[PDB]
């Protein structure tokens, strides 16, 4: 994928936002800005030029998967990548996140090979 491709990072945990932010830096990608929970990564997505989307779920204002769906509803933004990153692990959560049109989803914690697999899937089924 394009190495300036443009990454929001998307967790209510300073913690995680820093482990994701570093992997992609790992990765290649610079280009990364962080929001703490739905409706901070909304006005983040407003302004414009972002190319892939990674959630959190469980968070304050705006929880992961009306995120999601707020995303895939909307025409400016409905194509947008989403990859979910949660510690949500029941196959309840996995289907209800799918259904709502989540790109990936990757249960925490996980490895850094594991971050970069589900990114790689993403990328070669979007042709980037
Ligand atoms: F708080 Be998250 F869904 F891991
Ligand atoms: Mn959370």
């Amino acid at each position: 994928a394009d190495k300036e491709l443009k990454f929001l990072v998307v967790d209510d945990q300073s913690t995680m936002r820093r482990i994701v932010r570093n992997l992609l830096k790992e990765l290649g990608f610079n280009n990364v800005e962080e929001a703490e929970d739905g409706v901070d990564a909304l006005n983040k997505l407003q302004a414009g030029g972002y190319g892939f989307v990674i959630s959190d779920w469980k968070m304050p204002n705006m929880d992961g998967l009306e995120l999601l769906k707020t995303i895939r509803a909307d025409g400016a933004m409905s194509a947008l990548p989403v990859l979910m990153v949660t510690a949500y692990a029941k196959k309840e959560n996995i289907i209800a996140a799918a259904q709502a049109g989540a790109s990936g989803y990757v249960v925490k914690p996980f490895t850094a090979a594991t971050l970069e697999e589900k990114l790689n899937k993403i990328f070669e089924k979007l042709g980037m």
